[PDB]
C-alpha cells in the first residue's frame, strides 16, 4: 500500500480494499504520515462515506496501539457512556452525569473521556472541577473500577500515539471520520455502551462497527442534534444486539417525560457544569435531572442487552436510575470517587 | 471566512459562496495555510466537483500573486500550448514540439511550462536538455518573445508563492483540482490556447474558465486519454469562442491522418525526448511528426478564432505547421532560441 494508491481510491469514490484503512491508520499512529497525508485521508474518507468495515479497521489500529488495562480487571459486563461530541449545542455534561448514576445503580462503568473540543467544558474538564482524578494510568483505573465502581480512561493518556492525528483534526476544524473514533476506542474494551453520535449520517456506520465486535450498544442521535438521548424531542437509536442493527425512534413522552427546551440543558464553564452535576446528584428536580435519568436508563438497557424485552428493560432502567439518585447512592458514589483519588 | 466554514461547506457537498474559493487560495498563496489545511481544501474541492466559477477564483488568485510580464510586451494574439499532464501515458513532449512549430509559423507563443510530475520528462526538462534557458524572468521572457518569437514561462519562476501548495501536491501524490491550474495561470495571460486536459470530466470546467475570460481556446482530450489532440482515435474538443463553449468530436482521419498506435508516441528521459524533438524538426516522417503537426495546427486554429471558419482554419493550420517544419524554419527557430539564451 501507499498514500497515492489509498488517496486515489478514495477520491475516485471507491471503498478501500481490505486492510488499506488499517495500513493508513497504522502509518498515522507510528508518526510515519505527513500532516498533509493525514488530512487528505481524513477528508477523503469522510466525503466518500466511510463503511463500517473501514471505520472498524481504523478503531482496531487505535486499540492495538492503546495502553490496555491489566488482565482480568475489567468485568465482562462493564459499560461505557460516551459520545462523539461536536453537536454544537453547549449542554451540561450529560454522559458524565449519566455514567455516575449508572455506576451507583451497580453497573460497572469504564468511561472513555476527553476535554472539550468545540464546547466550553468536556466531561474530563467537569470531572476535574469536581475533584475527580482524570489522569490515572491503567493500574489505577482498574483500582478505581474495583473500589468505587467506575473508572475514567482519559483518552490522551491511553492513546499517546493518536497525538499526530489529533493535531491535524484541530488544524482543519471540520468534523471527519476521525470524530467517530473516541467512542469506538475505549481501551478497556467494554462490551456494552450508550454511544452518542452528533452526525446523523454516520450513526449507522458506528452501530455497524459495534455489531461486528458483537457489543450490546445503543447508538443515539437526538433529533434536535444532541449526541445524547434528548428530552426536547424524539431521538434516533441504532440498537446493536446479537451482531445486528435495528433502527428505532425513541420518544421520552412514552415514559411520562415532559418536553424540555434546549435552553434548559445549556451548560457553561467547568465550574458551572460541576455545579450542575452537584445539583442533579443532590436531588434537584427539573430538565437536567430528566435528561440524566433518561441517559442513565439507556446505558442500563445496553447493559441488559448483554443477555430481554425493550419496554421492561426501559422501565427497569428508569426505575434503577431514579432510585440511584433518590437514595443518595449517586451523590455518595461521587464523594467516594473523589476520596479514592485523594488517597493515591 | 475560515477554514472550518469553507471545508465544512465542501464536505456537505455544496458549492462555495462567491469569493470563498479566492479567500482559501489567497491564504494558501501567502503562506498562511497549514499543510493540513491546504490538503483538506485540495481534496474536498476535488471530491465536491469544482465549478468553473470556483476554478476561476483559484486561478485568479494565482495570477494576482504571479510575476507579470512588462507592460505592452505580450502581443494581443499570443498563444499557449499546454496541458494538465497526468494522462499516465509517458509520450514525447507533444505540446512543446507543437509550440516550437507554431512559433516558427509566425504565431507568437508564450508557453507556460514545468518539469515532470508523473512522467519521465516534462516539457521544461526536454527544453533544458535541448539547451534552452527555461528559467528566465519577466523582462527576458518578453525579450525572447520579441526576438525569437517564443517565450517560456517556467511555472516555479513566475509563481514562487505557490511553493506551499506544490509541496502538499507532491506529498499527497493524487490528482486534485490543483492539477487544472497550470494551463489556467500562464503569467503572460495569452488570449488563445490549445489546452490539453487529462481529466475528461473536468475539461468542460477548464473550458468554462477560459470562456469567462473570453479567450479563444480549444480544450482537448484524446479519446484514448491523452491530454493532447491524438492521432490514435477521435478527440473531444471543447471549443471556446465568443464567451461560449461547444463540445465537439474531432477525427483527424478527415484530414488524411492515418491511425497511429499509442506505443508509437512513447517517450523516455529528457535526452531521449530531446532526440525526438531533433528528429521531428529535422524532417523525419512518421507518427510523431503527425501528432506534432496536428497539435500545431490546433493552436493555429485557436489563434485564428481570435478573429474565422472551422474547416478552412484547420486546413490552413495544417499547411502552415507542415511548412514550418519542411522549410527548416522550426529547426532554425530552436537553434536561435538556444543562441538567445547563451547571449544573455
Ligand atoms: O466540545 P465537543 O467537541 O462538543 O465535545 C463534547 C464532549 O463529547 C465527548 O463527551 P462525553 O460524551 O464523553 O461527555 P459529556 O456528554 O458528559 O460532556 C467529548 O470527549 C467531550 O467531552
Ligand atoms: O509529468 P506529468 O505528470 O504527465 O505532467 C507534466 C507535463 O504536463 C505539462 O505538459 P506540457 O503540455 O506543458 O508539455 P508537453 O505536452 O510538451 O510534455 C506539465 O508542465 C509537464 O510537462
Ligand atoms: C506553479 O507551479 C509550481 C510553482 C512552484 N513555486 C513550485 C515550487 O516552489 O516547488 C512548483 C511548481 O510546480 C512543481
Ligand atoms: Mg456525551
Ligand atoms: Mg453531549
Ligand atoms: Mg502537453
Ligand atoms: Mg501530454
Amino acid at each position: 500500500p501507499s498514500w497515492p494508491q489509498i488517496l486515489g481510491r478514495l477520491t475516485d469514490n471507491r471503498d478501500l480494499a481490505r486492510g488499506q484503512a488499517a495500513w493508513a491508520m497504522d502509518q498515522i499512529m507510528t508518526g510515519n504520515a505527513r500532516p498533509a497525508q493525514i488530512a487528505a485521508f481524513a477528508v477523503a474518507m469522510t466525503m466518500k462515506a466511510p463503511t463500517a468495515d473501514e471505520v472498524g479497521e481504523l478503531a482496531g489500529v487505535m486499540l492495538s496501539h492503546a495502553h490496555p488495562l491489566p488482565a482480568d480487571t475489567v468485568p465482562d459486563d462493564a459499560v461505557d457512556v460516551v459520545g462523539t461530541g461536536g453537536d454544537g449545542v453547549n449542554t451540561v455534561n450529560l454522559s458524565t452525569m449519566a455514567a455516575i448514576v449508572v455506576a451507583a445503580a451497580g453497573v460497572p462503568v469504564v468511561k472513555h473521556g476527553n476535554r472539550a473540543a468545540s464546547s466550553l467544558s468536556g466531561g474530563a474538564d467537569t470531572l476535574e472541577a469536581l475533584g475527580v482524578r482524570i489522569d490515572l494510568g491503567p493500574d489505577l483505573v482498574a483500582r478505581s473500577l474495583a473500589e468505587v465502581g467506575i473508572g475514567f480512561c482519559f483518552a490522551p493518556r491511553f492513546h499517546p500515539s493518536y497525538r499526530h492525528a489529533a493535531a491535524v483534526r484541530r488544524e482543519i476544524g471540520v468534523p471527519t471520520v476521525f470524530n467517530l473514533l473516541g467512542p469506538l476506542t475505549n481501551p478497556a474494551r467494554p462490551r456494552a455502551g450508550l454511544i452518542g453520535c452528533a452526525f446523523a449520517d454516520l450513526a449507522e456506520v458506528m452501530a455497524g462497527v459495534f455489531a461486528a465486535r458483537r457489543s450490546s450498544v445503543l447508538v443515539v442521535h437526538g433529533d434536535d442534534g444532541l449526541d445524547e438521548l434528548t428530552t426536547t424531542t424524539t431521538s434516533t437509536i441504532w440498537r446493536v444486539a446479537a451482531g445486528s442493527v435495528d433502527k428505532l425512534t425513541f420518544d421520552p413522552a412514552g415514559f411520562g417525560f415532559a418536553r424540555a427546551q434546549l435552553d434548559q440543558l445549556a451548560g457553561g464553564d467547568a465550574q458551572a457544569n460541576a455545579a450542575a452535576v452537584r445539583a442533579v446528584l443532590g436531588g434537584a428536580r427539573g430538565p437536567v435531572r430528566d435528561a440524566v435519568v433518561l441517559n442513565a436508563a439507556g446505558a442500563i438497557v445496553a447493559h441488559a442487552g448483554l443477555s430481554a424485552e425493550w419496554l421492561p428493560a426501559w422501565e427497569e432502567g428508569l426505575r434503577r436510575a431514579s432510585a440511584a439518585i433518590d437514595t443518595g447512592a449517586a451523590e455518595q458514589l461521587l464523594a467516594r470517587w473523589v476520596r479514592f483519588g485523594r488517597q493515591i
